[PDB]
C-alpha cells in the first residue's frame, strides 16, 4: 500500500495473508474471508501453483512477524479459478479458496459482506485498500498491515488512463489524479472495502495497475458485484 498508514488489530478482520511454501514459505497474496470455509482472492495469484497443498491461509494477523513455524494456519482443499480468466489485465481476475477446516468467527476473523446487485447505483464514498504490499514500486513486503482511503473513479475516467487496455464493466478503478495512494506489489487478492450504511462491503479485489500510485494511473480492481452469481454457483458446488 503506497501512501497509507499502519492498521490496528481488529480493524480489517476479513483480511487474510495467503502464503505459499514452494520453494520456501512467503506471503503470496491478500484475500478476504467471505464464508466459514471460503476465501475470495485474485486468480492471478496462482501462477505456477499446481496443487493446493503448498498453500497456507493465515487469519487474525496484523504483523507478518506473528507467523512462525508454531503459528496456526488453514490449509486449502481446493482452488477455484474463473474459467474465463487468462490474465489479470484482461479481467475475470477472481478465485475462491475452499479451506480444509472452518474459520471460527471472532473479532479477529470474520466475513465481509458481498455487495448487492441493487447497489450498482450506490456512490461509495468511504473505500479502503489494505495489505502487506510494497509502499513504493521498489520496496518490500511490510510487516504491519497497511491501509489507505482511496476514491473510486468512473470507468470512463479509468479507460482514458489506460488506452492500451480495455477497462471493462467487471472492473472498478480507484486512485487520485495526482497519484500518491494505491495498492502495490504484494497487495493483490486483498480487499477494496467500502463502508455504506454502517456495513462493510467487499466492492473490489486488488488486481493490477501500471506502476504504483503514479499520476494518472489508477489502481484496477475486480468488480465483485459482477461475480456474485459465480461465487454462489461455485460455493454451492
Ligand atoms: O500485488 C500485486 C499488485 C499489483 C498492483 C495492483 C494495483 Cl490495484 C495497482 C498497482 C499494482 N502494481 C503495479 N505494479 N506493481 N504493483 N501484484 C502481484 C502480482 C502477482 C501475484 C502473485 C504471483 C504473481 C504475480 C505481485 O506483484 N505480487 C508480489 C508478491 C510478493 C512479492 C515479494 N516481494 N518480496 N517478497 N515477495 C512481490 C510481488
Amino acid at each position: 500500500i503506497v501512501g497509507g498508514t499502519a492498521s490496528v488489530r481488529g480493524e480489517w478482520p476479513w483480511q487474510v495473508t495467503l502464503h505459499t511454501t514452494s520453494p520456501t514459505q512467503r506471503h503470496l497474496c491478500g484475500g478476504s474471508i467471505i464464508g466459514n470455509q471460503w476465501i475470495l482472492t485474485a486468480a492471478h495469484c496462482f501462477y505456477g501453483v499446481e496443487s493446493p497443498k503448498i498453500l497456507r491461509v493465515y487469519s487474525g494477523i496484523l504483523n507478518q512477524a506473528e507467523i512462525a513455524e508454531d503459528t496456526s494456519f488453514f490449509g486449502v482443499q481446493e482452488i477455484i479459478i474463473h474459467d474465463q480468466y487468462k490474465m489479470a489485465e484482461s479481467g475475470y481476475d477472481i478465485a475462491l479458496l475452499k479451506l480444509e477446516t472452518t474459520v471460527n468467527y471472532a473479532d479477529s476473523q470474520r466475513p465481509i459482506s458481498l455487495p448487492s446487485k441493487g447497489e450498482r447505483n450506490v456512490i461509495y464514498t468511504d473505500c479502503w485498500v489494505t495489505g502487506w504490499g510494497y509502499r513504493k514500486l521498489r520496496d518490500k513486503i511490510q510487516n504491519t498491515l497497511q491501509k489507505a482511503k482511496i476514491p473510486l473513479v468512473t470507468n470512463e475516467e479509468c479507460q482514458k488512463r489506460y488506452r492500451g487496455h480495455k477497462i471493462t464493466h467487471k472492473m472498478i478503478c480507484a486512485g487520485y489524479r495526482e497519484g500518491g495512494k494505491d495498492a502495490c506489489k504484494g497487495d493483490s487478492g486483498g480487499p477494496l472495502s467500502c463502508k455504506h450504511n454502517e456495513v462493510w462491503h467487499l466492492v473490489g479485489i486488488t488486481s493490477w495497475g501500471e506502476g504504483c500510485a503514479q499520476r494518472e494511473r489508477p489502481g484496477v480492481y475486480t468488480n465483485v458485484v459482477e461475480y456474485v452469481d459465480w461465487i454462489l454457483e461455485k460455493t454451492q458446488a
